[PDB]
């Protein structure tokens, strides 16, 4: 979750951008959505 768009439901979907991940969640620091 990145706060900002909204609550993600913070899925353990490994990811290398934001585009990989659903609506409200980011490509977090660690490699993943959250």
């Amino acid at each position: 979750s990145g706060s900002d768009g909204g609550v993600c439901p913070k899925i353990l979907k490994k990811c290398r951008r934001d585009s990989d991940c659903p609506g409200a969640c980011i490509c977090r620091g660690n490699g993943y959505c959250g």
